[PDB]
C-alpha cells in the first residue's frame, strides 16, 4: 500500500479467527467493532412500517369484473393517497369505492376496463406499494 494502514481491506479477506491477531498487528483493537456495527448493518429491516398489509406485486382480473386492492395500516385514521400511474385515483360514482374497516383500506373497482389496468399506488408517508393491475379483456 502506499503509506496506509490497509488493515480494513485485510482484516475483510482475512480468516474469522485470526481479526484479532491481525487487527493488533496493524495497531487496531476494534476488529470486534467492525464485527458488531456489521450485525447491525445486516440487521433485518423489515419494510411494511406505516403499512400492515401492502399491494400484492400483481393482480389478475377479469374485463368487467370486480376487484378489490386492499392495504392495512398500522393505524386507523390514518389515511392513504390513491394513484393509479401516478393519477390519483379519485372515488367516480359507484366505481371506485374506498372502504375502510378500520385501518383496512380496501379499493373496490367496479367493472375493471383496460382503463383500469394501471399500476396503483397507494401512498402514505413513508410507505407506499405499487400493485399492477392486469385486467384480461
Amino acid at each position: 500500500g502506499p503509506g496506509s494502514e490497509d488493515v480494513w481491506e485485510i482484516l475483510r479477506q482475512a480468516p474469522p479467527s485470526e481479526y484479532e491477531r491481525i487487527a493488533f498487528q496493524y495497531g487496531v483493537t476494534d476488529l470486534r467493532g467492525m464485527l458488531k456495527r456489521l450485525k447491525g448493518m445486516r440487521r433485518d429491516e423489515k419494510k411494511s412500517t406505516a403499512f400492515q398489509k401492502k399491494l400484492e406485486p400483481a393482480y389478475q382480473v377479469s374485463k368487467g369484473h370486480k376487484i378489490r386492492l386492499t392495504v392495512e395500516l398500522a393505524d386507523h385514521d390514518a389515511e392513504v393517497k390513491w394513484l393509479k400511474n401516478g393519477q390519483e385515483i379519485q372515488m367516480s360514482g359507484s366505481k371506485y369505492i374506498f372502504e375502510s374497516i378500520g385501518a383496512k383500506r380496501t379499493l373496490t373497482i367496479s367493472q375493471c376496463s383496460l382503463a383500469d389496468d394501471a399500476a396503483y399506488q397507494c401512498v402514505v408517508g413513508g410507505e407506499k406499494c405499487s400493485t399492477e393491475l392486469f385486467v384480461k379483456e
